Parts: structure tokens; C-alpha cells; sequence
């Protein structure tokens, strides 16, 4: 509902976690979107697996990267629509390595049925997120080295690199921004988030954006 949406005070955002040395960010940002969406589907916040994509998500690349609408379709086309729980598949690439899938010794802690993927327009975007939640977004990260609070108002946009999640924004802000949930600890950024200017594209926020449908 237009000026000002956070997710995180409507009950709907799990703690920030971490990824570690593996190159997990397609996973994080994937399995955080879904986190969201079960939610506000009328389920309770329950922590669920980026582990799962990791290590038998096959059609991505584990630690060396992949891509969140591909972690989405394996869920629905090769693991019959399931999310396990963090608790049950706990996450074990923090080394930066991805054993051995394994099928069985896990519970269900949601269920999706597809994903949408939204325009390349941050009015757009902003629109969805209000009524639907949270979005699965791809930016460049080369810069976020360095940030240590504030609203960023410039950040380079040559590479999108890394995946996150969108939480919300604040339009009537002296600038206009955007909150983003990132995979690197509470000890990065205002406890985890980063907060960029918001209709610019700043970062290439624009460019990859996706959502799970859970129904
Ligand atoms: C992100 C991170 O841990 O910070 C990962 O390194 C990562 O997933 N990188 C991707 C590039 C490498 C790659 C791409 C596709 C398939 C295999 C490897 C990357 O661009 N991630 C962003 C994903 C968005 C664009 C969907």
C-alpha cells in the first residue's frame, strides 16, 4: 500500500543467516523468498533449507554459483513442489564445499507451485512487493565490501553477481530506498540489511527480480 512497506516489522522476514565461504547466494535468496511467501500464505515463519538447493540442486552449480528461478523450478519439477526445514537439512557448505545430496531424513516445512518473474521496472516491483511480499532479486555486489549504513546513493552497476531478497522500501524518505536482507551475517551492513537508493537502478536492482508462488 504505497508509501512505505517493511516486511521485516509485519512479521514476515526470518533472522539474516550466513552463507560462509560458499558461493550459496542463488540459494539464500531463493529458499529467504519462500521463506516469505509460505508465511504470508497463512502458514507460520518457519526457517527452511538453502542446503537442500546446494547440495541436489543439480541443474545449479552449488558452491560455485547458480540462479534462483532454476532453484524454484527444481523445487516444483524435481523435488515434488518440497521445502525442507533448516532444522532438518541444516546448513553444511560453510567451508565452501557441498556434500552429498541427501533424499530422505528431512521434514517438509513448505510447498510451492511455481514463480512468477517481475517486469524490469522498480515502480513495478515496488507495486508487487506491497500486496505479495517479498522478492528474490539479483544486484552487483562489487561495492558492498564497503558499506557501513546510510542510505547508499550511488553503487556500481556493471555485473549483476550476487542474489538477495527485497524486503521493502520507503518512498517518502528524504531519498527513496530500498531494504534488502543479505546472507552476510549481522556483523555487515545495519544488521544484515543494506538499504540503496530506490529508482535508479542502482546496483542493477531491476534486473532479475522473481517470486515463488506458493497456492
Ligand atoms: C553468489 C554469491 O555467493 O555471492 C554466487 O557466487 C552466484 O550464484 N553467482 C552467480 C554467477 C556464477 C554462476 C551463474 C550461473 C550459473 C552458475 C554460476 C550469479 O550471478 N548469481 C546471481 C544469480 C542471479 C543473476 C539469478
Amino acid at each position: 500500500a504505497p508509501a512505505a512497506v517493511d516486511w521485516r516489522a509485519r512479521g514476515a522476514v526470518t533472522a539474516v543467516k550466513d552463507q560462509g565461504q560458499c558461493g550459496s547466494c542463488w540459494a539464500f535468496s531463493a529458499i529467504g523468498n519462500v521463506e516469505c511467501q509460505w508465511f504470508l500464505a497463512g502458514h507460520p515463519l518457519t526457517n527452511l533449507s538453502e542446503q537442500m538447493l546446494v547440495s541436489c540442486d543439480k541443474t545449479d552449480s552449488g558452491c560455485s554459483g547458480g540462479l534462483m528461478n532454476n532453484a524454484f523450478e527444481w523445487i516444483v519439477q524435481e523435488n515434488n513442489g518440497a521445502v525442507y526445514t533448516e532444522d532438518s537439512y541444516p546448513y553444511a557448505s560453510g567451508e565452501g564445499i557441498s556434500p552429498p545430496c541427501t533424499t530422505s531424513g528431512h521434514t517438509v516445512g513448505a510447498t510451492i507451485t511455481g514463480h512468477v518473474e517481475l517486469p524490469q521496472d522498480e515502480a513495478q516491483i515496488a507495486a508487487w512487493l506491497a500486496v505479495n511480499g517479498p522478492v528474490a532479486v539479483a544486484v552487483d555486489a562489487s561495492s558492498w565490501m564497503t558499506y557501513t549504513g546510510g542510505v547508499m546513493t550511488s553503487c556500481v552497476s556493471e555485473q549483476l553477481d550476487h542474489g538477495v531478497l527485497l524486503v521493502g522500501y520507503n518512498d517518502s524518505a528524504a531519498v527513496p530506498y530500498w531494504i534488502i536482507k543479505n546472507s552476510w551475517t549481522t556483523q555487515w551492513g545495519e544488521e544484515g540489511y543494506i538499504r540503496i537508493a530506490k529508482g535508479s537502478n542502482q546496483c542493477l536492482v531491476k534486473e532479475e527480480a522473481s517470486s515463488a508462488v506458493v497456492g
